[PDB]
């Protein structure tokens, strides 16, 4: 079907959209300490404390596989991200100090992205 069609475009130009809007929250990890996944093998409990892991280059994986229905399921992923941080790492820690500049930080970049999508449709 051809509405079948029309789902994807605007589900296509969601994941642009997105795309920039990702590109715009990882500039805001100049350090990269929010690249890639925390690895097993240098925490190898890192599971026991921490459920849902997340980072931006799993975020990337399915974005390009257009996995995010919506924004809020993105949003959902980034907040992942910031809070597991805050929780595996102490206050006082370089890690924590970078979620919580990322999160002051992205909020901008998500509280214009959000309007694009309501406009946009």
């Amino acid at each position: 079907s051809m509405e079948q069609v029309a789902m994807e475009l605007r589900l296509t130009e969601l994941t642009r959209l997105l795309r920039s809007v990702l590109d715009q929250l990882q500039d805001k990890d100049p350090a990269r300490i929010f690249a890639q996944p925390v690895s097993l093998k240098e925490v190898p409990d890192y599971l026991d404390h921490i459920k849902h892991p997340m980072d931006f280059a799993t975020m990337r994986k399915r974005l390009e596989a257009q996995g995010y229905k919506n924004l809020h399921e993105f949003e959902e992923d980034f907040d992942l991200i910031i809070d597991n941080c805050m929780k595996y790492n102490a206050r006082d820690t370089v890690f924590y100090r970078a979620a919580v500049r990322l999160r002051d930080q992205g909020g901008v970049v998500l509280r214009q992205a959000r309007r694009e999508v309501d406009s946009i449709g």
